[PDB]
């Protein structure tokens, strides 16, 4: 069993800027989701060979988790909130498509998304 590389996290040829609204998604919303209690699963990426998932892989061509989201952030990757956003709605997307309704990883992935739709609902206007 294989591990695909993670995502990006580093490139000096992308285009990246600070905006308040990626500020924001560092301080208040990766920041709430990372301390959640069901928050663990989400840190990292996928391990298919830890978690025998063989097929993980084979039908998750997007992967993305919260490690990834926090080294971009930290890293001032992103160009703008919309990016970050879309990682985040990747990450829920793909544990929706793998595993099945009331699954207790879907249960925590729901928990965690819920936040994450409260605190985007008051993402600043750009500065
Ligand atoms: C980020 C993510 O989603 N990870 C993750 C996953 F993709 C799949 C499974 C998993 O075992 N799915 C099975 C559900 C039942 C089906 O019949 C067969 C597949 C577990 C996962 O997380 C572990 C740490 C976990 C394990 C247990 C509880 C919470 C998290």
């Amino acid at each position: 069993s294989m591990n695909p590389p993670p995502p990006e996290t580093s490139n000096p040829n992308k285009p990246k800027r600070q905006t308040n609204q990626l500020q924001y998604l560092l301080r208040v919303v990766l920041k709430t989701l990372w301390k959640h209690q069901f928050a663990w699963p989400f840190q990292q990426p996928v391990d298919a060979v830890k978690l025998n998932l063989p097929d993980y892989y084979k039908i998750i061509k997007t992967p993305m988790d919260m490690g990834t989201i926090k080294k971009r952030l930290e890293n001032n990757y992103y160009w703008n909130a919309q990016e970050c956003i879309q990682d985040f709605n990747t990450m829920f997307t793909n544990c929706y498509i793998y595993n099945k309704p009331g699954d207790d990883i879907v249960l925590m992935a729901e928990a965690l998304e819920k936040l994450f739709l409260q605190k985007i609902n008051e993402l600043p206007t750009e500065e």
